[PDB]
């Protein structure tokens, strides 16, 4: 019958298994046990014991953070009214009990990152309204409930990272600042009208609805299975956004005409044939990655070069590009495409390396270097 003691509360060296019996924490007398904060050192808990808040009635925060926790007692959380952040990430959990967050009305903070969480019961959050931060990122999640925030109306930050996730309607959670659903199985993304960075990548989504958001300013949704970007018309606020490893095959100015902002937009990765952003070229953009596609003909898009900052045009089958003479790129890529020499010729007056940042080593037997890139004469 061991007694774990403190020494605003740090237990060391504590070691349950499922096997082992009724333990002590603190002192008998419970009014002794005041301490807010609780952290374990050099411990492993692997089953949660209510002995522990049983007798530590006042926890404010409670850091179970790494105790290779496999199961909760049902009633570990039977006393736990005061808790406010609760940290339950890097174990090996399995479930929830279906009413372990009953008593918890002041929670604001739980993390449950890296566990093996397959579904959450019915109800889990229905009791937690001011919750703010949640995290269930590395688990094996494949359903969130259409209910399951309804009344979470405070919810900020949303973790869902790495779970095998087909279904979560984010658009259910209005509230949202920042929501993070990547590395999962999602085809459909509905987009909240205030969240102002949003990361979806690693999905199989072919579609995005949702209302005007004038927030939203990263959106990140490399490798997708994104055919169309009409869509971007509903974020004016974007300063970023990742498109690279879809499906696009164009792109147009129109859907960027209403952006305000956008400095970067990164597009590497697709099957894009064609790029007219010279109807009306963005501004605000610095940053433009078009690598690893199917370019031709890109020439007519100088307006929209000249001002930017970056530029990558390697790996597609480009024959010319032109700059001005006032253009503003200090780090551009050019290598493995189709280039036509004299267009070679006449863009190195105005740009050179390092900001040319590669080259080409090797040339087919029709083409020679013209600057360190394979071209053809005509
Ligand atoms: C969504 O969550 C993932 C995983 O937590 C974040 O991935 C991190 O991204 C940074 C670069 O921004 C990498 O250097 C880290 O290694 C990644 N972390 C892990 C654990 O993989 C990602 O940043 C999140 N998305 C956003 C926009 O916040
Ligand atoms: C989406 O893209 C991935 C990777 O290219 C591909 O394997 C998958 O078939 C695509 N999904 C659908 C349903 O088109
Ligand atoms: C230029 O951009 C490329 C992106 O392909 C990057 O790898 C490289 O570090 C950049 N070079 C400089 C000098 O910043």
């Amino acid at each position: 019958q061991p007694e774990y003691k403190c020494i605003d509360c740090v237990f060391y060296d504590v070691h349950i298994d499922m096997q082992t019996q009724d333990v002590y924490f603190g002192f008998e007398d419970i009014t002794l046990n005041n301490q807010k904060i609780v952290t374990f050192k050099n411990s492993t808990m692997r089953k949660l014991p209510a002995a522990l808040l049983d007798s530590f009635r006042q926890v404010e925060l409670l850091n179970l953070n790494d105790l290779q926790i496999e199961e909760i007692d049902t009633y570990a959380f039977a006393y736990a009214h005061t808790i406010q952040k609760l940290y339950m990430g890097f174990n090996a959990i399995r479930y929830l009990p279906p009413h372990v967050f009953q008593n918890v009305p002041l929670l604001t903070v739980l993390v449950l990152e890296r566990n093996d969480l397959s579904s959450l019961p019915r109800g889990i959050f229905h009791n937690t309204p001011k919750l703010t931060t949640l995290s269930m990122s590395n688990n094996n999640l494949e359903r969130i409930e259409d209910d399951t925030f309804q009344a979470t109306t405070s919810l900020q930050n949303l973790q869902l990272s790495s779970n095998r996730l087909t279904h979560v309607d984010l658009s259910l959670i209005p509230s949202l600042f920042h929501a993070n659903v990547s590395y999962n199985l999602l085809s459909t993304l509905a987009i909240p009208i205030a969240v102002e960075e949003l990361d979806a990548s690693h999905n199989s989504i072919n579609v995005v609805r949702g209302p005007v958001n004038v927030e939203l300013t990263i959106l990140k949704l490399q490798h997708n299975n994104l055919t169309d970007t009409a869509w971007l018309l509903n974020y004016p606020g974007l300063v970023e956004v990742d498109l690279s490893y879809n499906e696009l095959e164009k792109i147009m100015y129109h859907p960027f005409v209403k952006m305000q902002r956008l400095e970067r937009l990164y597009i590497s990765n697709n099957r894009l044939v064609a790029l007219n952003l010279y109807g009306q070229p963005i501004p605000t953009l610095k940053v433009l990655d078009l690598s690893h596609n199917h370019l031709l003909h890109v020439e007519r898009n100088q307006p929209q070069f000249d001002r930017l900052e970056n530029l990558y045009l390697d790996h597609n089958s480009i024959v010319t590009l032109k700059l001005s003479t006032h253009h503003t790129l200090k780090n551009l890529t050019l290598s493995h495409n189709d280039w036509d020499c004299n267009s070679l010729r006449a863009l190195f007056r105005n740009v050179a390396r390092p900001a040319v940042d590669d080259a080409d080593q090797h040339c087919k037997i029709d083409y020679q270097l013209e600057h360190g890139l394979c071209c053809k004469e005509s």
